[PDB]
């Protein structure tokens, strides 16, 4: 049962696994250590009162954005399923940290299977 | 597996814990965990009512999925974190908006660390 | 683990609960909840007559339809399938995709007994 989750604030990385399918590298960024099928989950809650000159863009990145969010008027789900390979780096990136509400913004991942 | 599925008509609740059926289309989550939702929503071509087409999967009273295109047969497959005490329900602006024989939803626990 | 994966080219099938029938097409032999995953990449120099359209079909029913030709698209999802069901990834024209970066896979997650 290999599962990891970053957020929401004030929480950082939580993790449970055997000995393990991933490695946490830094905030919002992990490293896949086992080829297999994974599920991503989580929530991006945009900041309504963002007062910055940068365009709202949240991306989930595989090394390649595999999920791009450009609508700052909607709370967005990150739930999905992907095949990843050992070595891959998974990262949730924000064009500015102030674009999202970090107290209601998290993402996680779980190994579903390894063919 | 901890699994529950409602519909399609004439089937009601089927179950194989982590949840408790509350009524038609509505469930109570009993454990914090990671869940997969699956299912399909088929608009009813015979609908002539005056309420706009809308179907929503609500966690508690908040929509986590919203369907407004009455010309789409939409899949409900997704992954979510739910907590104990959450209710999950599929709601319709009108029962006559969907073909009940072709509309169902299910949920399975993936893990609950 | 009951898995099958077609592609990407030149790979075809990599691999009971299912039977592979043809390129991009398989026969579900067992009831269950299945996860689909994969990727569809449009061919940016397609100039055929058919409108772009790629579909995951269960029997006669497109469970997923893609009509956006400007972006690579992910196929990840969970569906309930039944013994007998066929599953195929079909293209309105094979020129519409770059087979070198188009593939799909499936795996049985559970087969609950209600
Ligand atoms: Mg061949």
């Amino acid at each position: 049962p290999c599962v990891a989750k970053f957020g929401p604030s004030p929480s950082e990385w939580q993790m449970a696994s055997s000995e393990s399918c991933l490695n946490k590298m830094s905030d919002w960024k992990l490293r896949i250590l086992q080829n297999g099928l994974y599920a991503i989950y989580g929530r991006v809650t945009p900041n309504p009162t963002y007062k910055g000159f940068a365009p709202f863009e949240v991306q989930l990145c595989k090394n390649d954005a595999i999920q791009t969010l450009t609508d700052s008027s909607k709370i967005q789900n990150l739930g999905n399923i992907y095949e990843f390979n050992a070595g891959d780096t998974i990262e949730l990136r924000f064009n500015s940290d102030d674009q999202v509400l970090k107290t209601n913004t998290y993402f996680g991942i779980i190994l579903l299977a390894n063919p």
